[PDB]
């Protein structure tokens, strides 16, 4: 059984990730550099309310560009709300804050068609410490698609 | 590196029949990344021959269609390795089957054996085999895989299309 973690600072997830790996519950979502959820984490950036604003690189119209994504804290610890690429939660599942994040998004009225989850890390390189917890994570979660990327592919994401 | 296990004392006529792809993995993305990706092929059948070679059919998503090839594996030395010459890759191995339910297998081109790499299990019926996709995640933890794909059972049914 994978878990949304229990205390989340959100003011120490600031500054710059890349996304390592990610994996989705629908192929489709994850299957093509333009599919929709082939989204690469490059920044995450607190309010000063505690919300987190994610900056991202997806493919747009044969392009990279960035998205602008808020997720909007809630009164459970480590769900967000957010109004964007058809998902309407962020769930981060754990993090130590210096190293690595996991974390998921959805859409709550089809959690299965929507579920994706990434394994964001600090530095552009394989970390397999991160990828073990993102393996155990995975592992209880109907995931149906994985991608991992090499240290070439991070410093030149998307 | 890649160290691959294979399968030990192989009987090619017992793997003969019907099988699906449950699963496939890669170890570079645009191998599988697509319906239209080169390696994105979808097992149907496997047909022994008596010399010991193994005819394989699967299916390939081309225009509108699921497409038929027909893929001859030769022996060699090894009963587990094949020769083929086929979706720009020279080898295939069987790394493991209990020839009733599951078999695991690898192609490669033996000239870039890293970036060439996929590997599938296939499963005799048309349903989530859970002791199957165990031994290939097993067989996988030490490949340099960095694309999974796996089906459900409506999938399985409906050769090739997603």
């Amino acid at each position: 059984v994978t878990q949304t973690m229990k205390d989340l600072d959100v003011q120490k997830v600031a500054g710059t990730w890349y996304s390592l790996a990610m994996a989705a519950s629908d192929i489709s979502l994850l299957d093509a550099q333009s599919a929709p959820l082939r989204v690469y984490v490059e920044e995450l950036k607190p309010t000063p309310g505690g919300d987190l604003e994610i900056l991202l690189q997806k493919w747009e119209n044969g392009k990279c560009a960035q998205k602008k994504i808020i997720a909007e804290k809630t009164e459970i610890p480590a769900v967000f709300k957010i109004d964007a690429l058809n998902e309407n939660k962020v769930l981060v599942l754990d993090t130590d804050y210096k190293k690595y994040l996991l974390f998921c998004m959805e859409n709550s009225a089809e959690p299965e068609q929507s579920l994706a989850c990434q394994c964001l890390v600090r530095t552009p390189e394989v970390d397999d410490e991160a990828m073990e917890k993102f393996d155990k994570a995975l592992k209880a979660l109907p995931m149906h698609i994985r991608l991992s990327f090499n240290p070439t592919q991070l410093e030149e994401q998307c």
